[PDB]
């Protein structure tokens, strides 16, 4: 699926080995800390798809395929799939060729999109650096086809950024030389017929920094779909130039001020408002770009705040912000580890309730997405637009004139007061009746064309014009 295609998509991100178990338990252990395959596979993800679909995703994003190295490790299992060593081989950890296959087909028959993480920089291998054999490698089974062995130091020196090597003396991660035409030929061969062979919708692409960027163009050329790159660099000087080579990359530049802006009731609104305006201008397409604030890299939102108001509004926030939300398995039972391994949970582990605050406020932000979306093919290519900021509060305004989506968000959690808040700037006309889609209420705009917006319990606000909402099933 091309990039126009990606734009109106809203992703279910999860760890094939965490998410669902062919046998479906809700109890099989999955300790994080002991950094072992606990079971997850393919099938399972097939067999929870009602699950998904019903918070509103359109696509889920898989770990890595390939196989792996065998090991356990001293840092445990390849159950990430980040550690590669033949890439003409799956995992079969997760299941068989037809079982990847299967799942490709039941999400399209859905009307759903598949996308599958991929590594180019690096294999893994169990040992250090100097014992790497390096015939496990499968097609790059010579030392020729690898970078000289040294580990990056100074991560300021983007040459060595992109020719040392990842990983440590426990676990090599043997760095492939990306400038030789013959490793650009496999990657570019193996990638085209990865995506043919499984029916793939789109690809994110991890480690994208770490190899140099002329790399890039031919890769996503191969792929023949949508590309979003892992750029890990919070400067949209540095990350959102990758967008040059690639067609989207993860926003990280949003996700450090937006964390910072819900993950407590002093967060800065300012620094979140002032990303959105920089990432809307200085990056080449913000709708091509993917917002989170959960993944499997970063200690969970719940790890810095229990507030289930902190974590509704950073929610609608990645769901209504310009590009692709992405919703990392877990986020939406409100799941709280800590670093890698802490934050790799297991979904089954929470029974997967339809029913929790977090799967409900999701549903409700993906439904009217979805259904202005429906009803709107400017939605997309609308700039997000940050209205009005205070010291608890961000307002944004999304949508094409007369059916514009209108968010109020705010950080002063679950025992925020009270009050009203009178909105300029949403360009809504004086008497329009508004849903606020997320409680079901309505609002009416003013005389002076402000409207006054309830706010209580530190809630979310999502507001859509109600006579556009005729024949849609929100808020019944
Ligand atoms: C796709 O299938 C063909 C077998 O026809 C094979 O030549 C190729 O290696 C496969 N690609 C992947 C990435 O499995
Ligand atoms: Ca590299």
């Amino acid at each position: 699926a091309t990039p126009a295609d990606w734009r109106s998509q809203s992703i279910y991100f999860l760890l094939t080995d965490r998410f669902a178990r062919t046998d479906g338990s809700t109890t099989a252990t999955c300790n994080t800390a002991d950094q072992k395959y606990c079971g997850g596979t393919w099938q399972g993800i097939i067999d929870k798809l009602d699950y998904i679909q019903g918070m509103g995703f359109t696509a889920i994003w898989i770990t890595p395929v390939t196989a792996q190295l065998p090991q356990t490790t001293a840092y445990g299992d390849a159950y990430h799939g980040y550690w590669q060593q033949d890439i003409y081989s799956l995992n079969e950890n997760y299941g068989t060729a037809d079982d990847l296959k299967a799942l490709s087909s039941a999400l399209h028959e859905r009307g759903m999109y598949l996308m599958v993480d991929v590594v180019a920089n690096h294999m893994g291998y169990d040992g250090a650096g100097s014992s790497v054999d390096y015939s496990v490698f499968k097609p790059f089974s010579s030392q020729d086809y690898f970078h000289p062995f040294c580990f990056i130091q100074n991560y300021e020196d983007q040459t060595q950024v992109e020719d040392c090597w990842l990983g440590d003396n426990t676990v090599s991660l043997p760095d492939l030389d990306t400038t030789k035409d013959v490793v650009k030929n496999e990657w570019y061969d193996w990638v085209g017929s990865l995506v043919s062979n499984y029916s793939i919708d789109g690809l994110r692409i991890d480690t994208v920094k770490h190899v140099q960027k002329d790399f890039w163009p031919g890769y996503n050329k191969a792929a023949g779909v949508y590309c979003i790159g892992e750029v890990l660099d919070g400067d949209p000087a540095y990350t959102c130039p990758y967008q040059n080579v690639m067609d989207g990359v993860l926003n990280y530049p949003i996700y450090y001020p937006l964390l910072n802006a819900f993950k407590s009731t002093s967060g800065s609104m300012d620094d979140l408002y002032n990303m959105i305006n920089t990432v809307k201008s200085d990056c080449p397409d913000s709708t091509l770009l993917g917002t989170f604030v959960e993944n499997h890299d970063n200690p969970r939102f719940a790890s810095y705040t229990n507030d289930i108001a902190l974590a509704k509004n950073v929610a609608a926030f990645i769901i209504l912000n310009d590009g692709i939300p992405i919703i990392y398995a877990g986020q939406e039972q409100h799941y709280a580890g800590g670093n890698d391994p802490a934050n790799r949970e297991a979904t089954w582990l929470s029974g997967y309730p339809t029913d929790s605050e977090l799967y409900k406020l999701i549903a409700s932000a993906n439904a009217i997405r979805n259904y202005a979306i429906s009803k709107d093919t400017g939605f997309v290519t609308y700039k997000n637009w940050p209205i009005y900021k205070d010291d608890t509060t961000i307002a944004m305004r999304k949508g094409t004139d007369g059916s514009q989506i209108v968010t109020i968000l705010s950080n002063k959690g679950a025992s925020g007061d009270s009050y009203t808040l009178s909105l300029s700037g949403a360009g809504y006309t004086a008497g329009q009746q508004l849903t606020e889609v997320i409680g079901c209420t309505t609002v009416t705009v003013g005389s002076d064309g402000n409207v006054p917006v309830p706010m209580a319990g530190g809630l979310p606000r999502v507001l859509y014009p109600t006579e556009k909402l005729a024949g849609s099933k929100i808020c019944s």
